[PDB]
């Protein structure tokens, strides 16, 4: 279902893979997800300063400044891959690390509860790790407050 995708007045030519798009040495299957390049038009889709945490993950991994993180996924994703509708409150995916990684040459272990994933570039200059914990729901006392 692209139909977002095909609507998106930011988006230009065909649908396609990203990891076909920007071709490049991608870990199977880093930058499967369905995608169209950007056009000229300029993203009005705000930093997601409440739900950074890949950013800032990535940040302190590699040096790289978070706006500049930012930056590049905003030229290099139309806005509705770029914001699902979630973006503000779930934050980034690793559909969003793919962009990343392609551009900064990146590869990151993935440490989640089923397994691990290892997404990015076989030729990357900067690897690192990441735990993903997903979201979830955990019982709690009557009162419990935050």
């Amino acid at each position: 279902d692209t139909a977002r995708l095909d609507a998106d007045p930011s988006a230009s030519g065909p649908v396609m893979e990203f990891r076909e798009l920007q071709k490049g040495a991608y870990i199977e299957p880093t930058g499967a997800f369905l995608t169209r390049a950007r056009n000229s038009v300029s993203s009005s889709i705000p930093y997601p300063a409440r739900a950074a945490c890949l950013l800032v993950a990535v940040s302190q991994a590699t040096g790289l400044p978070t706006r500049t993180l930012w930056a590049a996924l905003c030229a290099n994703l139309p806005d509705s891959v770029l914001d699902d509708g979630s973006l503000a409150t779930l934050g980034l995916t690793t559909d969003h690390f793919a962009v990343l990684a392609r551009i900064f040459s990146l590869r990151c272990r993935f440490v989640s509860e089923h397994g691990d994933v290892e997404l990015g570039l076989h030729d990357a200059t900067s690897r690192f790790t990441i735990r993903h914990t997903p979201g979830h729901f955990e019982l709690v006392a009557d009162n419990f407050s935050l």
